[PDB]
């Protein structure tokens, strides 16, 4: 025939020649999810990350996650398709935080998101998800921890494990899990009587209380299984995701309007042209990476 590749051959004719492996998030553009090899929650993608067998990642994705799959892949090449991908909660948190934090309470284990820089994550005992945040902060040899950067997941974390939750920064959130009111609720409720609703920890404490699951998008993924209709409250990309993985289930956002920019600098074109082009290199300098790589491996053995 005449035509030649597209930009999806293209790519796979690359992953090859590259020995890559493509990983993605959940709130990828579908045509993204469409081409990664694993697709995955914060904590999934950290654990798929410690058995790359490929030379190259091409993170689809943040660059904390980049960053996080680099600090378990010092010798890989990892690669981020643009610099732009970048997370509005993780960065609300500084080092200066943590370090009048642990001035306060100096036997506070440090419990970091993985949405954070890997700076931050250099002072942190041990990282945490929204699938583990729980589990983890319930282990820890204290009542007290020191927790950030995500102040609605701390609210949760405080709720279900009893403990004293110091938060770092004062008012870390993602602005796209702010979106959903208790106006949304209702009209979720309204349009899809029999529908069950899957909350992430991100939300607001109030819409929290409205859940049939609280969950990470990796604990909805789980236990999707338990209804066959659900009303999704997190970014509005993480229906397709469902949409494709339970195809005889229904699925509905709880707001189109919830989307994460940062997730949405990754395209296929510029996922082409990271493959193409090797770039962009992620780096983080050894001491920092070093420190963050025994708080994520301390999160591994706490959370399988
Ligand atoms: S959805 Fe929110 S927490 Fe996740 S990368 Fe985007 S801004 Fe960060
Ligand atoms: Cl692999
Ligand atoms: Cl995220
Ligand atoms: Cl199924
Ligand atoms: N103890």
């Amino acid at each position: 025939g005449s035509f030649t590749m597209d930009l999806v051959e293209e790519i796979l004719r690359l992953k090859e020649e590259r020995n890559a492996i493509i990983l993605a998030h959940n709130y990828q553009l579908p045509e993204v999810q469409d081409i990664a090899d694993f697709i995955g929650d914060s904590l999934e993608l950290a654990r798929r990350a410690t058995r790359v067998d490929a030379d190259v990642i091409v993170f689809a994705g943040v660059d904390f996650m980049a960053e996080t799959a680099k600090i378990l892949n010092p010798d890989k090449v990892v690669l981020i398709p643009s610099r732009e991908a970048t997370c509005a909660m993780a960065n609300m948190l500084k080092v200066e935080h943590i370090l009048e934090a642990k001035r306060k309470y100096p036997n506070a284990p440090v419990v970091l998101y993985v949405n954070s820089t890997a700076e931050a994550k250099a002072y942190a005992d041990v990282t945490v998800t929204s699938a583990n945040a729980v589990e983890v902060v319930k282990k820890l040899d204290s009542d007290v921890v020191i927790f950030g950067p995500d102040k609605n997941l701390a609210h949760y974390v405080a709720k279900m494990t009893g403990k004293k939750i110091i938060p770092v920064p004062s008012k870390g959130h993602c602005y796209v899990h702010q979106k959903f009111t208790l106006d949304d609720v209702e009209r979720a409720k309204k349009l899809h009587p029999n529908a069950k609703l899957m909350i992430h920890p991100e939300c607001i404490p109030e819409v929290q209380e409205k859940a049939d699951i609280i969950a990470s998008t990796g604990g909805m993924i789980k236990r999707a299984c338990e209804w066959d209709e659900w009303v999704v409250f997190t970014e509005r990309e993480m229906v397709y995701r469902l949409r494709k993985l339970y195809p005889q289930k229904k699925f509905y956002p709880a707001r189109e309007d919830a989307f994460c920019i940062g997730m949405k600098a990754i395209t296929l074109k510029n996922i082409y042209e990271s493959l193409k082009d090797m770039k962009y290199k992620v780096e983080v300098p050894e001491e920092i990476a070093r420190k963050a790589r025994k708080a994520i491996e301390r999160m591994l053995e706490m959370s399988k």
